[PDB]
């Protein structure tokens, strides 16, 4: 820690995360986590500097009593026994399965684990998690437990922390968080979004920032910057989860927005510059992102990584 000159990186990663099997035209690009990681291990052996910066920390799944204190019993018990009625299970989007609730629960863990990792080096990254559409007593859009609202309500039981701000930047609005942590006054929540992508229901976040199709880079980044950093100032908090999802990507399928990848380059290079000018631990998750390549998403979610190797120089 204090043997490192410059930054160490945890990178947060199950195998399990893409182990998860979806019928061929499935929506949701399960195997972008396994290649995103091969990705990252492919430029650990050619890079000395990506050798040094990162390290692997693999999570151990989360128990019920880390996921109870957010959302409704009778809910995680449907989940945990595969009887949560059928039209409710469609309504998440995938079918049911053991490997499904293995797979959320190790995830869930790993959120967790990466705001701990972040506490303690700075700034973390998981690569997986924001399952922003999970309520407290229903999942919807590919989320059955909420982990940045789970993650922020762990990391307050930590005596360093007393107000978390969770930042969200993938192009749907962060409304399961927002119904979770709307009576949390020590939980701030701010989304970005595109008004016309789902959900058409939002519930406010404590603030939220909505884009016209085909918002482009200045637009967006203009925004991205001058909101955050106010928000920064006007809370002062003691950790921020920031959900960094590339569904804001001109060619992503389901989101509406025009953003290049270096405008997501530059979206995460502010961020994690302004968390270590201000030392502010940050816990990053990489959230959505829809390509039916599913490759095609590795080089927009590696931007992040680049960013935090960046700042993590001396
Ligand atoms: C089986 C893994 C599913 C992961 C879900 C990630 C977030 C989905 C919602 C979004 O794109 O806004
Ligand atoms: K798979
Ligand atoms: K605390
Ligand atoms: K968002
Ligand atoms: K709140
Ligand atoms: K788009
Ligand atoms: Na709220
Ligand atoms: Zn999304």
């Amino acid at each position: 820690h204090h043997h490192h000159v410059g930054t160490m990186i945890p990178l947060i990663y199950h195998p399990i995360y893409s182990q998860l099997d979806l019928p061929v035209g499935h929506r949701y690009p399960i195997n972008k986590y396994r290649l995103l990681y091969e990705e990252i291990v492919r430029q650990r052996e050619q890079s000395e500097a990506w050798q040094a910066s990162f390290e692997f920390h693999t999570p151990i799944a989360a128990e019920l009593s880390r996921i109870t204190p957010l959302h409704d019993p009778d809910y995680v018990q449907a989940l945990l026994e595969g009887r949560l009625p059928a039209a409710k299970m469609r309504r998440i989007g995938f079918p049911w399965s053991k490997t499904l609730i293995e797979r959320t629960l190790h995830s869930v863990g790993g959120t967790c684990l990466t705001v701990e990792q972040a506490l303690q080096s700075g700034v973390a990254i998981h690569l997986s998690g924001g399952y922003h559409h999970a309520h407290a007593d229903f999942g919807s859009g590919f989320c059955l437990f909420n982990d940045l609202a789970i993650a922020a309500h762990f990391a307050l039981s930590l005596p360093s922390v007393d107000k978390v701000l969770i930042i969200d930047s993938d192009v749907h609005h962060g409304d399961g968080t927002a119904t979770l942590c709307a009576e949390r006054d020590d939980i701030i929540t701010l989304s970005f979004h595109c008004d016309k992508n789902f959900p058409a229901r939002k519930p406010a976040s404590s603030m939220d920032v909505g884009f016209a199709n085909q918002t482009g880079d200045e637009e967006f980044l203009s925004t991205f910057i001058q909101v955050v950093e106010m928000a920064v100032n006007l809370h002062r908090p003691d950790l921020i989860l920031y959900d960094a999802g590339v569904d804001i990507h001109n060619d992503d399928e389901l989101g509406y927005l025009s953003i290049s990848q270096a405008a997501i380059a530059q979206r995460d290079r502010f961020m994690l510059g302004l968390a270590k000018q201000e030392s502010i631990p940050i816990a990053c998750v990489i959230g959505g992102g829809y390509r039916e390549d599913h490759a095609a998403l590795v080089p927009l979610h590696l931007e992040l990584l680049k960013a935090a190797l960046l700042s993590a120089g001396y």
